[PDB]
């Protein structure tokens, strides 16, 4: 069955974003617009809004270099 299952490969996105530690969920993807060394380069972060640091449900401290 190689034939059929070649393709199938090639539908495969990238994978997920990964997950953050305290809410468990989807990170989102930033860019830095500093300009300097950084430029362009991406970031996971928690997706939660901000809130107060009392507020489990505020963004949590999650960080990942996009390599
Ligand atoms: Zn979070």
């Amino acid at each position: 069955n190689a034939q059929t299952a070649f393709w199938k490969s090639l539908l495969k996105g990238p994978p997920p974003p990964p997950n953050c530690k305290g809410h468990s969920e989807p990170c989102v993807l930033r860019t830095v617009k500093k300009a300097g060394p950084n430029c362009g380069r991406q970031f996971y972060v928690c997706a939660r809004p901000e809130g107060h640091s009392s507020n489990p449900q505020a963004r949590c401290n999650f960080f990942l270099w996009l390599t």
